[PDB]
């Protein structure tokens, strides 16, 4: 089962994370951004196919649109970059575990979310530049999204979270239990699959669909205030999902007693 | 290696039944969790299937097949605890004699009391998600309940028997592979052969079901319904996966 | 290359299996009741997928079940069970190496072919139990598709088994020239795909067809008469191909020149 | 990187492949037949695929091909047989290296080439034998195929044979530059889903085409002399593309200089 | 982690490529004309789709094309060739850490992006020779695409450039820190699924366009002005996504300060 080692191994690396934030934060956030980046990369590509397949009428949309976010959480895995959402399972489990303090613990989640925006945000502007979201199917279907996200009520937004980081971090807890980089990718693939079709909420992807919408001048039907209501509620519940149960789970698993 | 393998069951079988007689909440946390990892299988499919449902397609059924892997996936992946695959890894351990009857059936007993706890637990956060309010999704859960509980005891024995012979030969190929790829493809395969061919899962109708009875939506389900449901398919399951693939693996591998 | 080490590891498993089933009987019969029942899995997969888009009018129907199909020999090469089409080229090979002998590789043939036979009609019985059968495409295209092979001429059906059980043979062969268990699972698949879509005759898989197509009682339109006409072709079939094709072949590649301990090259 | 390393083991196995016919010609034979036949399997296959679609008025006829080609040159990868096209880059560069004569090369490639044409005449055999080429969409599917490859103007099936060995003969250089076969396989998979879906010819997977049109009862417009003419242009072809550019270009990044 | 060890492996292929240049202009020009024909694979395949799709109105034609470029820049990984687009964060890493000069990577940068061109050209020549370009979807695709790309304002063209280069660099950063093949190409195949369907812009595969579209007869859209307009913009756009993202990025990361 190696659920010790597991917890060993999560332990470690809030251990590590802590330290590189204390030896650099440029280092930190710099890696924090690229993650924020590369987990809107794969928004860039399914909101392009949403755009495509909505205009279309399509019925397999949302299915290809799970289908293809694997790229997101694969990027980061692979670069070994810093990425909140992971953050909450990783550091909520080494923290249990004596391995860092709760100041060590909030402050990697308040750098690792900032510095995921920070990517958002410069991915955004560069996305807009592109002229790719001047008008036509793909800005209407960030400016539809975004609203529809911005609208829902709390109680929902906060449930999506908690769903959607129960599978973000059960899939990087499967890239500490496998050696094998392609079954990493594999799991990835699946729980980013599963969590997108099915409707949950990801705090920094949501990031990069309210950079865009914001920054773009043909988009107009959400507010600063909407994107930072969704971002809370979604944050919170991304947190719960990430800490109380996978970051207490895994620690209930490994924890010799 | 048929000898080596009846040993790894053996050895799984006895880690398990020592596992829970050192901690009851440490066992019963991994049996939540594999219900919840297997309930999220469903969340997708059931998703999938109401929205081509709605649209009439005829890949509808291939499609929920095709996505379901994520369901075991997770279980052999996170190492957690699994009624389904409990049934061949103690029945098999228990005839090559590193565990017993008692343990066995202690074993299915907490194992599914702790799937239970997961699927419950997912589907009161998945109601809470809205997601199922009104539309095609929360009618493909309240129309599967339905159906599944009103089938005859015979059809769901018999969907239970077959469904776990699948399960418990991914969880076999698992045992006899050095590949996580390798795992996850057989996994992928014996999934999409179960949910198309249209086989009866206990684990998973846990979610349905507590999805169902948690949901707003207006089914006709009833607990009764459900129970029956879980009973008839629980039994088939343990028929396929004890009898079949336990009995089995046993007689593949026994140094007589 | 590696023929040679190829044609050892071939040999020794033919050796395997015959002191198998010299050592027991019921562990023999049991590993050919899984394969036969592993296959028929594949056959109630594709089957169901079949039902399904014939019913929709689909151009990809065939497609989609060849593309489906590859659990069948999947599950047996990993879980090591033994299944007649491909013991034709296992037997056949080990045989020419001297390993094995006509009687050991005739024995191993009948033995396998009534195990996968008990596995498929455990599973036909079972499967029909599900109710998944008693009325619908599903139950139609098993019906129907039990039907056209019955009554296809002998010349038809005994050449699509050579082609068949080329291919089967050819996927186990890969399985022994890779150490990766991803590569054998791919190129399993592609084989099979091949030869479901193509239209080739699978002896095993026919059985499950037949027993699912005999304990069903949604009409008939068939015959255990037709069954086994169809089983004898297309066994014979599925024998020439992995024996006189691939058996032959994979000797011949490995067969070390010195030896010639009989017989001259050129 | 590892040039040298690669050229090292494309003349090395230009070295056996001869070794191997002045040892045994039935062995060589044997081993190429195998491999027409594999080949032709490819055929058998995608042309089956290409008779549903075509009859279907379907756009993915040619795409679905491509991607179900594969079968072909993996199954001679991983059996270890000979094929004539994958040869032409072997020989060439294992020449050049100065570890096989130009007569050598000549006698392999003659021998291959006949050695899966051999094959390719054994399958169309059975193939036709089962009687799904009497009639239908998959029969007509061969039959115009076959007709029209035969009437396509020389400079064209020449330059299509080029692209096509560069094709296949960039694969072989891929299997000898990874230790893993599901890389091999798929790298095997995307060229070949290169060269089908884009038009290129292929002379070895020509020889089954023609087998099966021209052995087939179920009429055609072929004829010996079409199925001959297309067959030279095309080998033509692949032999410049295996030779000319990946059997040189290898010789050139690899030579000890 | 591991950054600092994925910034000695860069830094290490950048002195390699500089070395190998002034050890052989032939040998770097030869891969160089390589990787060039190599990416241009893809083109005529991934174009060849859009012209079979976009002629049947499918709206799937932008989502297969981008699940179909794989082969493009697989085929430069595992032959190990030199790739102008990939050397923008190799050298520019290997740069900032003084393995190798300035000087050194404009060099590397001018042969391998003249040597992809060559590559490019070559290939454009023999796939018009094919005749697959006279006259259809696929020649149309050809001359539709080519004159879009040349019309386009100039920081569309920049920015876009900018997003494909960091995909294209962020597969070859993965590829440097897994070993992995299989790994390797499953990161590249959905990088370029990513950045051909969301509609980023490749200096390279570019090159392959006009090359095709300027050699054919049958086309008579674009002229070479507009070719130069294009490339000029995407190969600025690649190389500040390369270097100033990704490659001043893994410094940062790597630099052992
Ligand atoms: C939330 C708490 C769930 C606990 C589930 C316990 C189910 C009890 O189940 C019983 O356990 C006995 C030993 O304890 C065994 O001897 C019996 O076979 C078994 O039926
Ligand atoms: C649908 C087909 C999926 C093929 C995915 C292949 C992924 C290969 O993945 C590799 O498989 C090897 C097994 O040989 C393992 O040893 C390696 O650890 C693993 O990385
Ligand atoms: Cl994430
Ligand atoms: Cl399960
Ligand atoms: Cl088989
Ligand atoms: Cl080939
Ligand atoms: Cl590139």
């Amino acid at each position: 089962r190696a659920h010790k080692e597991t917890l060993d191994k999560l332990t470690n690396a809030a251990i590590n994370k802590i330290n590189l934030l204390n030896t650099s934060k440029v280092k930190y956030l710099v890696s924090s951004a690229f993650a924020g980046l590369y987990v809107g990369i794969g928004i860039l590509l399914i909101f392009t196919i949403g755009g495509l397949l909505t205009d279309a009428g399509s019925p397999m949309t949302k299915i290809v649109m799970g289908l293809s976010f694997a790229i997101a959480l694969s990027l980061v895995i692979m670069t070994g970059t810093e990425v909140f959402t992971g953050n909450n399972m990783v550091m909520s489990a080494g923290m249990l575990n004596k391995g860092v303090s709760i100041k060590d613990t909030s402050k990697i989640w308040a750098y690792s979310w900032v510095g995921n925006l920070i990517g958002a945000l410069v991915l955004g502007i560069i996305f807009v530049g592109t002229g790719l979201v001047d008008k036509g199917p793909v800005a209407e279907f960030f400016a539809n999204t975004a609203a529809s996200k911005a609208s829902m009520p709390f109680t929902a937004l906060f449930f999506r979270g908690i769903l959607c980081n129960i599978l973000v971090c059960v899939s990087v807890l499967c890239s500490f239990r496998t050696n094998s980089d392609t079954a990493k990718i594999i799991m990835i693939f699946l729980c980013l699959f599963a969590f997108i079709t099915s409707g949950f909420e990801h705090s920094v992807a949501n990031m990069t669909i309210y950079s865009v919408s914001l920054f773009s001048p043909t988009i107009s039907t959400v507010t600063i205030g909407g994107a930072i209501y969704n971002l809370v509620a979604v944050t919170l519940g991304n947190i719960v999902g990430g800490a109380l149960f996978m970051g207490l789970g895994t620690y209930i698993l490994g924890k010799e007693k």
